[PDB]
């Protein structure tokens, strides 16, 4: 039960993909996108 | 080189996992880690 407000630098290209993925999958925010992203990087 | 800066609230476990991947791949920053993740989502 912890949260870190963080800053990340993504390419103009990266964020455009992230935004597209987030809105496409119907994610509440970029955070939720990162949840999926972290999951695939962990395993 | 000239990218965007996103402020995201990420969970404690998630950032810890990201940091694990970042050091694993010898990445320069957390950004490079998420760029890989964003890219693996789109391929």
């Amino acid at each position: 039960s912890g949260s870190m407000k963080l800053s990340v630098s993504l390419s103009d290209d990266d964020v455009a993909i992230l935004d597209a993925y987030v809105k496409r999958a119907g994610l509440p925010s970029r955070s939720a996108g990162l949840q999926h992203a972290i999951r695939v990087l962990r395993y």
